[PDB]
């Protein structure tokens, strides 16, 4: 008499009223809307609804037949059987899967929140108890970096195939492709056009290895590629209620095991949505983190009703982060070019530059131009232009012709336009920026029989990601730039035994010859003591040798992958080095500075001493660099390095150890090794340093071939030399500052890729003291040492005692400050 149970739309003669017409009335029974009308709007059981008479207009039942008709609302169980929710139970390890036939591979679901900065969880994990508990029994990172630019489509589709936007080709949501001459738009038809999606999402692979796949929303799943569809995908729908994606999902994982996927993506708008409408700090972005850490429990819930909660491998992740703009962190180009009407400006944090008349002008078009007219226009300028392969190549934003030749890099919380009509709201939240910054980090989750439990993992690579999903699905992984193993510490049995990549040709020697003590044109400095008797001084002991190997190459000599190629070793006290015959000059070199090893002011400008080793030729001799206006020269191990006097270490001048060297670039070269190296040297009790020239005229991010590299040399002074793209640095200390870099039980790596420049406007020098700088263009242009692997055929610590697996992890760390 005072409630609408059982008699929902019947008319009563006790009080209160359970029809439509009451609300007007104000006579409705006090549960009435709880009762007759929310089970229209709603996917829960409550305490209202705990064997509710069956309603036709019910989205799901939590009627006592409900289990019978196989329709109970995913919470039935939880709240009218008083059992407990997935998130309620406590975390207990899953060693075997139990799995129904069909799934001997356990299925993988890749689960996107878009736009999910890391930080949310980092500060509201008080508020989010389904993926904290995911965090807490799983495989977890504080930080997972994603791909530049730090948008939705180029990481949704990097996170499925492994690539690098460059080489995926889907750089951005708008994109301009010249040797196609189209354009790509989100809006258009052309985003279903295979040409624009490069590479193989894991869709694909699994396919062709007998793998079925169902997506319920991901960037490239409603295109044909390499010709094939998933099995089952959606057209994008932004407008499809969350629960009815997780619940398609579920329908999926009880399909008949002949048609039911094995991989699956379930997406979710939010909290990018919220993240730009309101900001990233927002009461919008708190409900939103709350609503999709209810779909995340709506999923695991709906799981362990099909007893699949202990055999689906879940990982929870993120495309990038999200950041507060502002009106007054926006730069109008107009106010530096005028109100110009040739140029079309891609807006945002990863801002770019084209000519309006295209295809025409795209490659002729004065970018250089704009470039330098707009480069230290201000003191404190938040942006800087940049030609594209002049980019730090840790961002690998260059290879597609898809990428403006003029890009901008911008400052954290800055973005960039041509005016502000060409923009949408600036004080909306934004992503896109640099994607080392904190607030484009993202989020990964991993739970399942596959990963381990109660792990949080050192920060990695969404395109680590792709390699991984193929282990977790007994997959080969088509070719990526994942580093296959470097994840294995996420995984309880990993299936991939990763070996160092093996040596083409073993070392040719570079014995001594007997020639005449020529001439190189040198005014050596006096106090510097010269080479008396060479074959004396270079004819060493094998006692003096193994010495000398264990100070200087203490991880094993780099070896050298490329395949035409001629390479020797040279012996000296203080270094050693691989010189290349081909190219006149050091691959690398590998030295150690010591905690009190003295670093000398002495000048040693035009001196060098033959080496007797190789033939003397014209590019060796002080002569072919003195007060030559178009290359200079500098020496990778540094002579200001002396062991043993606190003079100069004659050795390090010889002519095997000098690259090409643009005399705007010795100013940084002369304050690392001056200063910073010193620095460096006491800050970790010693450091290990491998330098070397860098040859990447593709601007690919991969070493040039020595084919390529013969149509690549520059004539100067009649002589045919070869000018480096890029310097590399790898320091090497020990984690433990207390043991020194030859005797390190785990290593602490960092790495540099400078690139080579005939000028610093990169830096802008101007009212600045030296100092600042240097250090600030090394930070920006530090990589992983995979990155340095990559650009220079060279494979480094192949004789540590470590595992494979434990060493590629290092070398795919970038450090982040
Ligand atoms: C990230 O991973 C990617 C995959 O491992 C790497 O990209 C691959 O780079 C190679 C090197 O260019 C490229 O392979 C090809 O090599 C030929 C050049 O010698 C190229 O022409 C070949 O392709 C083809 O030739 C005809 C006519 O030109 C083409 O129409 C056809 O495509 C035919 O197969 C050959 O494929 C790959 O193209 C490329 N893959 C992708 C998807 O980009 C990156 O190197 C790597 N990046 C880093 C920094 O590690
Ligand atoms: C994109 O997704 C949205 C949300 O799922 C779709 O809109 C919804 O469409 C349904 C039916 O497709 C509408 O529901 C009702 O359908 C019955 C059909 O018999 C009809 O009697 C009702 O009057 C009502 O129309 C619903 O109104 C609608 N919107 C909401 C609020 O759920 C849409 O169809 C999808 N497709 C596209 C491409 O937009
Ligand atoms: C490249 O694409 C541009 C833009 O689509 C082409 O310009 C079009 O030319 C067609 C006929 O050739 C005209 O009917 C259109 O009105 C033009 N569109 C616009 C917006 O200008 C251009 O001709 C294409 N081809 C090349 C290789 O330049
Ligand atoms: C099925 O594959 C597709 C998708 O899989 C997810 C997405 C998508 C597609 N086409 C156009 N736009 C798309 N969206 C990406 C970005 C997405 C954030 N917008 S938000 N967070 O403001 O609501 C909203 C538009 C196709
Ligand atoms: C840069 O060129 C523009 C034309 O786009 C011109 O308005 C401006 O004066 C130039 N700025 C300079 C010379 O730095
Ligand atoms: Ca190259
Ligand atoms: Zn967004």
């Amino acid at each position: 008499v005072k409630s609408c149970k059982g008699r929902c739309f019947e008319r009563t003669f006790g009080n209160c009223r359970c029809d439509a017409a009451c609300v007007e009335l104000g006579n409705c029974c006090l549960d009435y809307q709880e009762t007759c009308i929310e089970p229209e709007h709603i996917w829960t059981c409550n305490k209202f609804r705990c064997g509710e008479k069956r309603l036709t207009r019910s989205l799901c039942a939590c009627s006592d037949d409900c289990k019978d008709k196989g329709d109970c609302c995913i919470n039935y169980s939880s709240v009218c059987q008083g059992e407990k929710s997935w998130v309620e139970e406590p975390c207990e390890s899953i060693n075997e899967p139990q799995c129904p036939a069909g799934f001997e591979t356990p299925p993988t679901l890749l689960f996107s929140l878009d736009g999910f900065r890391a930080e949310y969880l980092h500060t509201w994990g008080g508020l989010l108890p389904v993926i904290s508990k995911l965090k807490k029994c799983g495989t977890y990172t504080k930080n997972m970096r994603p791909v530049y630019p730090t948008k939705t489509f180029p990481n949704h589709y990097s996170i499925v195939t492994g690539l690098y936007p460059e080489s995926h080709g889907i750089i951005d949501n708008k994109m301009y492709d010249p040797k196609m001459n189209a354009s790509f738009s989100l809006k258009s038809k052309e985003k279903f056009n295979p040409e624009w999606y490069k590479g193989e999402p894991i869709w694909v692979t699994a396919k062709y290895q007998g793998l079925k796949s169902g997506t319920f929303f991901w960037p490239g799943s409603d295109v044909e590629i390499n010709g094939i569809f998933p099995d089952i995908y959606k057209m994008y729908n932004g407008s499809v209620p969350f629960e009815e994606r997780i619940l398609a999902v579920l329908q999926w994982l009880q399909l008949p095991k002949d048609e039911r996927p094995h991989f699956y993506t379930l997406y979710l708008e939010e909290p990018d949505s919220s993240g730009h409408s309101y900001g990233p700090v927002s009461s919008e972005v708190i409900k939103a983190l709350q609503r999709v850490d209810g779909m995340v429990g709506m999923l695991m819930d709906g799981l362990k009703e099909l007893n699949l909660h202990r055999c689906l491998n879940l990982i929870l992740i993120s495309d990038h982060g999200m950041e507060q703009g502002s009106c007054k962190k926006y730069i109008y180009l107009n106010k530096y070019l005028g109100d110009v009407k040739n140029i079309k400006v891609i807006y945002g944090p990863a801002a770019r530059l084209r000519p309006s008349d295209v295809p025409d002008k795209y490659y002729s078009f004065n970018y250089e131009g704009i470039a330098r007219n707009l480069s230290c226009r201000e003191p404190n300028q938040h942006f800087k232009p940049y030609l594209k392969h002049f980019l730090p190549k840790r961002l690998h934003f260059a290879k597609s012709d898809r990428i403006e030749p003029l890009t901008f890099y911008l400052d954290p919380q800055w973005q960039l336009a041509l005016n502000p009509s060409e923009r949408k709201y600036c004080g909306s939240g934004f992503h896109g920026s640099d994607n080392v910054f904190s607030n484009m980090q993202a989020l990964f989750v991993g739970y399942g029989p596959g990963f381990k439990h109660g792990i949080e993992a050192d920060t990695f690579e969404n395109i680590e990601v792709y390699n991984l999903m193929c282990d977790l699905l007994n997959l080969t992984p088509a070719p990526n730039n994942g580093t296959h193993g470097s994840l294995n510490h996420l995984l309880k049995n990993p299936v991939y035994t990763p070996k160092h990549p093996k040596e083409v040709h073993p070392l040719v020697q570079c014995p001594f010859t007997r020639n005449p003590r020529d001439n190189l044109g040198c005014s050596c400095n006096p106090s510097i003591l010269p080479i008396e008797d060479f074959q004396t001084q270079f004819n060493l002991t094998v006692a003096e040798e193994k010495i000398i190997k264990h100070e200087t190459l203490p991880y094993g000599r780099p070896r050298v992958l490329q395949k035409e190629n001629t390479i020797c070793l040279l012996s000296q006290h203080q270094f050693m080095s691989g010189y290349s015959q081909d190219i006149l000059m050091p691959l690398w070199t590998s030295y150690t500075v010591d905690r009190n090893d003295s670093f000398s002011t002495e000048d040693f400008s035009n001196c060098l001493y033959q080496d007797f080793r190789i033939p003397l030729s014209p590019v060796h001799k002080c002569s072919f660099y003195k007060n030559n206006t178009k290359v200079s020269y500098g020496f990778l191990s540094p002579p200001q390095l002396n062991k043993n006097s606190s003079g100069i270490y004659s050795e390090a001048l010889l002519t095997t150890n000098i690259v090409p060297m643009y005399q705007s670039f010795q100013v940084i070269w002369r304050y690392f090794h001056d200063t910073l190296l010193r620095k460096y040297a006491e800050e970790r009790n010693g450091v290990n340093v491998v330098s070397g020239p860098v040859f990447d005229f593709d601007y690919d991010g991969r070493c040039d071939s020595l084919e390529n590299l013969r149509q690549k040399r520059r004539v100067i002074r009649n002589q045919e030399i070869l000018i480096p793209t890029h310097f590399f640095i790898v320091l090497t200390s020990c984690k433990d500052t207390s043991q020194t870099p030859l005797h390190c039980e785990n290593l602490d790596t960092l790495a540099f890729i400078l690139p080579h420049r005939t000028d610093n406007s990169e830096s802008c020098v101007h009212g600045k003291h030296d100092s600042s700088w240097v250090e600030e263009l090394l930070m920006l242009h530090r990589a992983r040492i995979t990155d340095v692997e990559h650009i220079t055929g060279l494979s480094f610590y192949q004789q540590r005692k470590e595992p494979v697996s434990d060493i590629l992890k290092l070398k795919t760390h970038l450090p982040t400050f």
